């Protein structure tokens, strides 16, 4: 049972922005992805301190680099805290607590794309380089989900089986046909090297079979 949803205005006029606005520096989407990662990465270590029994969905406390030459996807995974149902919905679908609204303002005022990370709406550089993007998570308080978006105002969210993760997020994105130099292990490597060095845990890139 697939359920359809509109995005809240602004966030639609924000990835629509994101699409077309010309913006060569792309490569910026990577950070933003991995500091999400990050932050959820905080969030399970902190809540964990407490309650040691939220690590029964897994100890590890990592990200993931994906690169897939045949499906030309690069998928982000971390064993962060993960979204609920609502979470998924109401961070991705509304504004939320993020800074979306000062974003579009400051794009008018003399900020650029490159800049996102400061309000809160990183996630959506992911569209400088995916004409789709498939967000699954799993949370320790709810089931496992799949949201996705190719933008043009909706997104679905469904229940996700058959490949249950313990706990985390997973970033699929589907790149646009001439972003797949994101799929270079060279690239990665020299993207997370300049942006993401400072990053508190692992960050491994998988090599493709
Ligand atoms: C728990 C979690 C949330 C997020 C995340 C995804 C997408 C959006 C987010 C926002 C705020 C905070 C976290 C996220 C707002 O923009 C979309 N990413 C990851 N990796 N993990």
């Amino acid at each position: 049972e697939v359920e359809t949803f509109a995005f809240q205005a602004e966030i639609a006029q924000l990835m629509s922005l994101i699409i077309n606005t010309f913006y060569s520096n792309k490569e910026i989407f990577l950070r933003e992805l991995i500091s999400n990662s990050s932050d959820a990465l905080d969030k399970i270590r902190y809540e964990s301190l407490t309650d040691p029994s939220k690590l029964d969905s897994g100890k590890e406390l990592h990200i993931n680099l994906i690169p897939n030459k045949q499906d030309r996807t690069l998928t982000i995974v971390d064993t962060g805290i993960g979204m609920t149902k609502a979470d998924l919905i109401n961070n991705l679908g509304t504004i939320a607590k993020s800074g979306t609204k000062a974003f579009m303002e400051a794009l008018q005022a003399g900020a650029d794309i490159s800049m996102i990370g400061q309000f809160g709406v990183g996630f959506y550089s992911a569209y400088l380089v995916a004409e789709k993007v498939t967000v699954i998570t799993k949370h320790n308080d709810d089931e496992q989900y799949a949201w996705e978006s190719s933008a043009g105002g909706s997104f679905t969210v469904r229940t996700d089986t058959g490949e249950p993760m313990g706990r985390g997020t997973k970033v699929i994105l589907h790149l646009k046909e001439d972003q797949t130099e994101y799929l270079e292990e060279r690239r990665i490597k020299e993207i997370v090297k300049k942006h993401s060095q400072f990053i508190g845990y692992p960050i491994t890139l998988f090599v493709e079979k």
